[PDB]
């Protein structure tokens, strides 16, 4: 969990961004849309504040 979190956090800010997210999808081929994975941030991103964080990415991991 903490690695996977590491790697999509490209820039170690500690978030996870959307445009970090379209960059995970996009590198392992998933079967997306950039605008699906938006929507994937957007959901997972349960404060609203337009990032991911560590709490927010276990739980939608879990
Ligand atoms: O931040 N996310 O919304 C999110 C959602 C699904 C994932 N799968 N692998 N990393 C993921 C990150
Ligand atoms: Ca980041
Ligand atoms: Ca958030």
């Amino acid at each position: 969990l903490r690695e996977q979190f590491r790697v999509e956090d490209k820039d170690g800010n500690g978030y996870i961004s959307a445009a970090e997210l379209r960059i995970v999808m996009t590198n392992r081929g998933e079967p997306l849309t950039d605008e699906e994975v938006d929507e994937l941030h957007r959901e997972t991103d349960i404060d609203g504040d337009g990032q991911v964080n560590y709490e927010e990415f276990v739980q939608r991991m879990t």
